[PDB]
């Protein structure tokens, strides 16, 4: 028979979430760069690693998502726009340093160019060696490896998640 709910249209689990925060280093002083929170469960285990709200800045660019987040995570830095201009939503770089990027923005919606512009800019706001972490569903990385610019590793394979996830880092090269 026919399944309902195909693809990836409910929230990320509570497992792969705090896998995802794991990356974090919470004693670094730096804050940390959410992209894509959309119902917050991400954002939640962002939080309970101990980041203050204050250090977590969140892009969503859904206007309804926003909203609700304003009133769901107080003191959260939450930002309404498009992650792939972060000239409008952060600013020009002006030497700002993030922790760590915690990405679930649907890679595969976007051309291929894109994707790779977009880490090729996350990865100059955070410290060299320091990781962008993405969600993804197929058996190859969302993004193509192009080793001069980044370094592609698996992270972790979560089952319990609907569907699989599979989750990738990228550092600068
Ligand atoms: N270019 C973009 N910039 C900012 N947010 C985007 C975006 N493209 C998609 N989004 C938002 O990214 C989210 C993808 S769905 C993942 C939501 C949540 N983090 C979870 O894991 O369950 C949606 O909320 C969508 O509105």
């Amino acid at each position: 028979p026919q399944p309902k709910k195909v693809g990836a249209i409910v929230p990320t689990s509570s497992i792969t979430a705090k896998k995802m925060a794991s990356v974090i280093n919470p004693h670094s002083g730096l804050p940390v760069l959410e992209l894509g929170p959309g119902t917050g469960v991400i954002t939640k285990a962002i939080l309970a690693r101990g980041i203050k709200p204050e250090s977590l800045t969140a892009i969503e660019y859904s206007t309804d998502f926003y909203n609700q987040l304003l009133r769901s995570y107080p003191g959260v830095n939450f930002v309404n726009g498009d992650a792939f201009d972060l000239d409008a939503t952060l600013g020009e770089h002006k030497g700002q340093m993030f922790d760590s990027v915690i990405s679930a923005v649907p890679m595969l919606n976007f051309p291929m160019a894109a994707r790779i512009k977009l880490l090729d800019e996350l990865l100059k706001r955070v410290p060299h060696g320091r990781p962008v972490v993405q969600i993804s569903y197929g058996p190859i990385s969302p993004i193509v490896a192009q080793p001069h610019l980044y370094h592609i590793r698996h992270f972790d394979f979560i089952v319990r998640n609907i569907p699989p996830a599979q989750l990738w880092t990228y550092t600068r090269a």
